[PDB]
């Protein structure tokens, strides 16, 4: 099947940024052609860790430069929602709705996102066992969602830190595809924290291990990112990146076990 | 004083409610230096399953812990899912209680506290202690001046819980703290831990302790594995107390 | 039943520190008549994370320095062994025989321990669940020894961290007596380390929860210790922890549940 | 070379090492450019239960492995217990191997160096993988040259281990990295996991893979339920030499 990777700025910092890392993901994706680009930004940043830190300027303004982005390089859309009530105005224009991993058993959000007939991405808990991913599979299909994806983003281990446990990805192939999320499973929560050093060896491990696609938060300086500015990948290496994964997915796939 | 919130997991009925509250009344009549706070929630917005038991819904939720408040003049409080749940809830609970998830989420937090009622944050199982340190400051910016952390257990492997008691005096430093007695035990439960770890909890010592109780916790529609049977209540807020006063002599400054 | 009191410095460091420890033990002994005190000290420690760590002076000479101990204080004595051929010298002078954390599985060590007719204590180690210890009592029994504890020192929490799950406590105590080691169970593997100031707090709680004794490594100046300086107790506060453990475990005691 | 370490778990007899011994020696002549050691215990001196297989001694043992090194000419590797076996087992043995939870033990790790023989460390469930840079630091003090590490999963609460894949860049700073691809999904396990965990291991960047092998696991009288067939062996080294040529291209500077 066409290999998926979602990726592009954590959050909608500007709709300048956003056109900037379309640019370059429109570029890809005529280069790369057996993949499936998705566009990824957060119109909000509902769950930061300090009242102080930036979260966005609005879901009204981060729609309408999302649909800019659709707009101008005809690019597929996903974002997060974090209450029931942004479903419908965020499904005017994203194809994949994403269920943030603290939300990801929350009943009415998954309901609600279902029912708008877009595909849904949910991001597993770093609390969630891979197997208690069934339930939140049932929960979409129950609420009419028809293309399910469930995200890997690392589980807690210990304090502060998460742990990527690959058998993972087999477990949940069983009711849904499965996306690594390459950024965020090296994340150090509340660490300052992130570990930029990892997330190609991880990424290599997802894609031999197998999955349906990849998922990283891209920035021009990962540096100045108002969010995530330590695990952020550099934009200027997200071909090289794909290009390496598509290599081993390659020559690794003909290993992947039949479900 | 010492805090005592307790309460039937969902409202399954104000009829049920009205049981646990009449038990709960006693008590607070026969432990007068203690302040019991009636608790219980009008719907499970995140049970693993589609297929389980959720409630009656907000209204008639609000309704019957209303009856309860005004039926024996007990403190309320219930769990808020959404931020525009916090107002009409701040009608009737005293306390506004964040789920352990949910632990993040500002606007849910900014809500409650608007509602200038008093704040009682899960801690999730995926915090650190310390990080419990912003969450009071988004409450703080809030406007919520009464906050309280509840200690309920941190992710162990995969469908385990484990209570690491460090988490008292961390927390302390920030905010009054509440151990959950029955969600820490509960597997993602083994009663037979609940009374020894309560016992632990008040030896370490915390501001409060947070119970969900039925009378028949095997016939009960959430959490039937870890809530404590109503007769048992009692006891072990005698037994606490005892333990308290002896410890206390010893609980660490600040 | 006779609570038990396993205290002393971490390592032999000398006779003279040992002496030292062991007067004030003495004193306490006589004090708390209702606790059975046992004198513990290693003669090596055969497990530092450095190979420039201090490790001890010897065999022969902790055995003696030990000796020395008993005979001018009258106390019981526990000490660890490392390797099989140590079981048979150490139960010379040794009433209680120590297995580390590490070693819990090693068969033959336990074996070794067990056939010397001496008490057995074996540290639970950091890998190991509550339920499993019930095998590593099976071995003992198998091997001859009719006294055995376990030790709860903590478990495994991420990297560098320990947690106690106070639920091992009963769960252990359904097949040997419970011990709790205060000061283990707050180190911090690999960390420099260890917290002291949850020393007191962890021991209130398990002698709420309901166990058969403490354990306890202490030093007149912790901070100058050759082994464990982050969390030896000073020696000047081991009465008081001691009068307050006893004093939580009688308000507490009415309540233990009855395996 | 790419070295892959492979073997039954326990010698249960000279018989089943020199079948095992016979099929590695042919996928040695296979593939040339991957160095093979056979491996295998003389005795499982950690069994949980007093009433498990231990095994038949350690000069049974080094006789049967002997049989093996001279009849097929395949290195050998088998792991030590206590002190005193590392020079009777130096005889046969070209890599000594520390069991995992005895990583830490400095007189086992000295008397392997002692040889002159390489070492092999399992990495303790306990260890962190940068601490692994102290037991390094001890075999080269004792003189060894040819130091492994080995990846063998971390304790994830209870009876489970996860795979941390960023432990292999982080321990190649100090030592050869080997994959305990079948000791990494046993429960203290899921052989469906095996192939999976492998081939990440090699698309990460390791030198080396560890296998435990016998011709029927579910009869095999050591870890039946994580023992990889010995049929599967030749398609598994096959499919992970195709991941690394393409994958070491990737591989990060020390």
């Amino acid at each position: 099947e066409k290999f998926l990777v979602i990726a592009g700025p954590c959050a909608i910092e500007s709709e300048e940024l956003l056109l900037k890392v379309g640019e370059e993901i429109k570029r890809l994706s005529e280069k790369f052609k057996e993949v499936e680009f998705v566009f990824k930004s957060s119109f909000d940043k509902a769950n930061r860790s300090s009242i102080h830190s930036f979260r966005g300027h609005g879901l009204e303004y981060g729609v309408k430069a999302l649909r800019k982005v659709k707009e101008e390089f005809g690019l597929k859309i996903t974002t997060d929602i974090h209450e029931s009530w942004q479903a419908e105005p965020v499904a005017e224009v994203a194809d994949i709705i994403q269920i943030p991993a603290f939300l990801c058993r929350q009943t009415d959000l998954l309901l609600a996102a279902a029912k708008t007939g877009r595909a849904v991405n949910v991001k597993k808990g770093q609390f969630l066992a891979p197997w208690d991913t069934k339930n939140v599979v049932e929960k979409l299909k129950f609420g009419g969602a028809k293309e399910i994806y469930l995200t890997e983003r690392g589980t807690t281990f210990g304090y502060n830190n998460l742990v990527v446990d690959f058998r993972s990805l087999p477990i949940m192939k069983q009711w849904a595809k499965v996306i690594y999320d390459a950024t965020g499973s090296v994340q150090l929560p509340g660490g300052l924290g992130g570990m930029r050093e990892f997330i190609f060896p991880l990424i290599r491990a997802a894609v031999a291990v197998g999955c349906d696609g990849v998922f990283m938060e891209t920035h021009p300086e990962p540096e100045k990112a108002l969010s995530d500015a330590s695990t952020q990948l550099p934009l200027s290496q997200l071909e090289g990146i794909i290009e390496a994964i598509l290599e081993i997915r390659e020559v690794a796939s003909k290993y992947y076990e039949t479900i």
